[PDB]
């Protein structure tokens, strides 16, 4: 069953938002289709690659639609995958948020029967929360395509978080964009908040030349011709609550949940007992040894190591005999809970030179987590 | 335009041991003077520590029982903005994007920037990015409403059945401490049947952390949720896709005023098999790739062409902030350091705006045959790719 299809993405900012174990399949890859968005990025693919590469761009066209760019850009990955090649897709940003041929060329292959998978990326939405410094999860957060919302008549929610994608594109399905249709998410935008609401227009830095767009504009200025300019196919905006949903006490109680200066009392409480807090309990700390760290970051980026491991875990663990004989053990089970179990150790027991028993280990809990809200 | 005054940078580690760590972020944890980090699992935290300068502070040491969140928040945020008062420049990591549910990040951030320090949150792989990829849907098909489980139904939200519906934290609602409890469940399960219904089907997501993990991914009927052996398997990371039940119409007069053909009848493809699948290839699709070959854009299209010294520059400033901050603080100095750039490229680099960067770092390939180079003119005016289309 030769040939295989992984699309990964690049991430917004040149070169930056790529993750290492993309990094790590652009250099092993039979065969490199991308789209993305700057030079530096594209040369950077292009450089750490076996050098066998497709520019998917080159399938547009300024009065084509974009639909048969798509059926292009899916077809030209699934001939090589046919051919038996192990095929890389790259796209900027999250390949699978706002991206058609990505997920039709997946589950076209997986259709034929072959392997095909996606990796996240770095998409515009998560640029935006690190540049505009709001947490979704506070309200809750919706997203939208700015001419998906319109054909088929949506409301905005005023009391979440709204972002609004492809803002310089409405009603456009080919390679013009001349905000001709703007104004009708204007209207949609005046309807749902009213014109004295303020939404920011979101461009995250692409190149370390560029520099952060983040103005903050009244609904009401948005036909204005010098700011109408401003929104070209990057841009994004983010419409902040009008006003948030109340807080029903009756849910509170049946959650059974309790009934502004940066150093108020209660910060400064927390700080003066910084230098003296002392746990309830022994707290864990990482504990393993050099081979079982080379082994770890080996599986997270080589995946035909994993495979291997994955196939027969114990004889791949005999293939490391710098483990311990618990780290052995523990990867033998090829399961989550025994790597905490042996990665992680109390101080105690290491000054001890106990190691934790097989018992400790085969009866781990695979869960875990830690909760920041 | 500084020397030796402290900064604060936040970011993630994303979601899977490792992997999902961004360049950027490796770059910044080996130049690091002091990392605070959060993160889940020991490969992903001795990888850190193996990677930077040997000065970091486990963040999740100022947890405890009986303290509460809040006051170890607190401590997380000092215990950063401390070392950057002190002059270091300074790295906090969180698991996934340090800004989605984290109040520390968000907290030292604020602080920091008030006390006149450069402070920057870099995005993370989050858990709904790892969602996306799993589960093979795209948000914008349907648009995408993402929340935690207290939240919706502190604020008695209810859910609409036309869109994508992501509820994180499905897992302890109502419950955060530590006591990770599913005593409260049964109320999200009620806003479930009242929204969609009993027979609709939900995705119950846990994107594998380790090697070792397995994705979890399995459908269930609403009806199955308070089921035993269904509840068993839910956990603290736990995340549910609710996938459109009742997707809106397109409107054809809608369609109309927007401009777009009156071909334009239905919606994006999702390929999840929650919603109805079209034919792979249909007569449209079967159309665009008949066409595939033969097919030759109506203007010639400009090519990547750049010199080495461009390469290698662009490439530092993406991973080097001080080399960036050395060269915003004058760049037409900086470029002269760089003899092997063409005239075009410093003249460009000069500019210190992103359109000449992407008129010397591109060319017809007509005009390389040629060897003709862009002109001043062309560089310094400065005035596509969307993979989404809704028909
Ligand atoms: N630099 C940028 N800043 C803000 N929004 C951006 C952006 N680049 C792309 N976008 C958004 O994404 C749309 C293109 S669709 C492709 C999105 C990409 N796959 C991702 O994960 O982000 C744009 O119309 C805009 O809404
Ligand atoms: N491995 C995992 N798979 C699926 N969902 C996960 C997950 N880890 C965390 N989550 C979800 O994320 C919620 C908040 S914790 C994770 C927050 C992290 N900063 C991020 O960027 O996503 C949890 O309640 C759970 O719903």
């Amino acid at each position: 069953k030769p040939g295989s299809l992984t699309i990964a993405g690049s991430g917004i900012a040149s070169i930056g938002h790529i993750t290492l174990e993309t990094l790590a399949l652009i250099k092993e890859a039979d065969k490199i289709f991308y789209a993305v968005t700057d030079p530096a990025t594209e040369c950077y693919i292009q450089e750490n690659s076996r050098g066998d590469h497709f520019d998917l761009t080159t399938f547009y066209d300024t009065n084509k639609k974009r639909y048969e760019s798509y059926v292009q850009m899916s077809e030209v990955m699934l001939r090589d995958v046919r051919a038996g090649r192990n095929v890389l897709g790259i796209f900027y940003g999250h390949p699978g948020v706002f991206v058609a041929p990505s997920h039709r060329a997946i589950a076209i292959a997986r259709e034929e029967g072959f392997q095909a998978k996606m990796l996240p990326g770095i998409s515009a939405e998560d640029y935006m929360f690190a540049d505009l410094g709001f947490d979704p999860s506070t309200y809750g957060c919706m997203t939208q395509e700015a001419t998906e919302l319109l054909v088929r008549n949506k409301k905005l929610d005023p009391s979440i978080h709204n972002i609004i994608w492809q803002v310089g594109s409405v009603g456009v399905d080919t390679m013009v964009f001349d905000n001709g249709k703007f104004h009708l998410l204007v209207e949609r935008l005046e309807k749902d908040f009213g014109l004295d609401h303020k939404i920011q227009h979101y461009i995250g830095a692409i190149l370390p030349q560029s520099v952060t767009v983040k103005d903050t504009f009244a609904i009401r200025d948005l036909r204005k011709e010098e700011v109408l300019k401003q929104f070209t196919t990057t841009s994004t905006f983010y419409v902040p609550p009008r006003t948030p949903a109340p807080i029903d006490p009756k849910a509170v109680q049946a959650l059974g949940l309790p009934a502004s200066p940066a150093y108020g009392p209660d910060e400064m409480r927390a700080v003066a007992a910084l230098d003296s807090f002392v746990p309830s309990q022994e707290k864990a700390v990482v504990h393993a040894s050099r081979a079982m760290q080379s082994l770890m970051v080996d599986l997270a980026l080589r995946p035909a190591l994993l495979e291997q491991y994955k196939a027969d875990p114990v004889a791949f663990a005999n293939t490391r005999n710098g483990l311990t004989a618990q780290e052995k053990f523990a990867l033998g089970l090829k399961k989550p809970g025994p790597i905490f179990v042996v990665m992680r150790q109390l101080p105690s027991a290491i000054a001890s030179g106990q190691e934790p028993s097989q018992e400790e280990i085969a009866r781990a809990d695979d869960a875990t987590a830690l909760v920041l809200a």
